[PDB]
DNA sequence: CGGCAGTACTG
DNA sequence: CAGTACC
DNA sequence: GCCG
């Protein structure tokens, strides 16, 4: 409806993104999204403050591109940000390590490859730089979730495996597998990981571990076959209790969550991916009480907690 | 003026 | 700890 | 960057 304004601004966020302004790029962010959602094109200045993410400054630049037709300080984005973006787009590199990288010299994953010190992290990243730029068919990430259930359900049948993230939400493609792990004694759960992640090792599933950690672990993995991509893995476990504000966070959207977490504040609860927690104390900041934790079987009852309706799955990719 | 989320890893 | 990533 |  508005891609004609919101595309100039997509440039704006993403360069204040690679910079290391990550809240006005979040302003930013919030702005272009209120754009699209919109019911008609923006006209007016007054128009522009209408929206709830536009303000002032934004509402000028939106009232810029509507005259001329592009906007002044585009032209004026730093040359170093391609190469920032680019930088940045490797696994375990954020704007910190891209700076450095630029200031140091860098100006191309060659030179990275070539001359650049590499965490264990970004080696990984770079070896599967294209790849990890690729999102998958939802119909892969199926195959992907079977194996690890498979797997985890061969040790202990009663396990519960989920994939969540944009799957969840029904989305065609995905960027990546979330696999949530839990087990319903409230018990079984915990130590699974190291036979698990060996077992998917023994098929050579697993390829490569970003991190192995006791609750989570986030990896590489390649279903067998030709032609068959690296594709991200992650497998989160919890205690049964956890399941439902798990289920909720890890589903997402990110903006979504963000949502969520604003409105349980508006009401002095605080919304985490382990549980949702009443009479928090806040001073805006919180400061003199974490609270109790609500108790949550559903993530019905964490709507219902927040005097919200239920939105399944396929109606929170914000 | 200052929040805009917390949580877990890595080294 | 700073940095990065997860939704 | 927005907003209270
Ligand atoms: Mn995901
Ligand atoms: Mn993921
Ligand atoms: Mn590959
Ligand atoms: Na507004
Ligand atoms: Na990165
Ligand atoms: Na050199």
């Amino acid at each position: 409806h508005n891609l004609h304004i919101t595309e100039k601004l997509e440039v704006l966020a993403k360069a204040y993104s690679v910079q290391g302004d990550k809240w006005r790029a979040l302003g930013y962010a919030k702005a272009i999204n209120a754009l699209k959602s919109f019911h008609k094109p923006v006209t007016s200045y007054q128009e522009a403050c209408s929206i709830p993410g536009i303000g002032k400054r934004m509402a000028e630049k939106i009232i810029e591109i509507l005259e001329s037709g592009h906007l002044r300080k585009l032209d004026h984005i730093s040359e170093s940000v391609p190469v920032l973006e680019l930088f940045s787009n490797i696994w375990g590199a954020g704007t910190k390590t891209a700076q450095m990288w630029y200031q140091q010299g860098f100006r191309s994953l060659e030179d990275i490859r070539s001359q650049a010190s590499l965490t264990t992290q970004q080696a990984i990243g770079l070896k599967h730089y294209s790849d990890f730029l690729e999102r998958m068919p939802r119909e892969e990430a199926t195959e992907i979730e079977q194996t690890v259930q498979k797997a985890a359900q061969a040790f202990n049948s009663g396990l519960l495996c989920v994939a969540c993230g944009s799957y969840r939400r029904g989305k065609a493609t995905c960027g990546d597998v979330d696999v949530l792990i839990t087990h319903p004694d409230g018990r079984s759960h915990r130590g699974i990981f190291s036979r698990l992640l060996d077992s998917l090792r023994q098929e050579g599933f697993l390829t490569d571990d970003l991190v192995k950690g006791e609750t989570k672990y986030l990896g590489v993995c390649r279903l067998p076959g030709p032609g068959r991509r690296h594709r991200r893995l992650d497998i989160i476990v919890v205690p049964y209790s956890e399941f439902a504000c798990a289920l909720l966070y890890f589903t997402g959207s990110a903006h979504f969550n963000r949502s969520m977490r604003a409105l349980a504040k508006t009401k002095g609860m605080s919304l985490s991916e382990h549980a949702l927690s009443t009479a928090v104390v806040r001073n805006h900041g919180a400061k003199v009480g974490p609270g109790r934790v609500l108790p949550t079987p559903t993530e019905k009852d964490v709507f219902r907690l927040l005097g919200l309706p239920y939105r399944e799955p396929a109606e929170r990719d914000w």
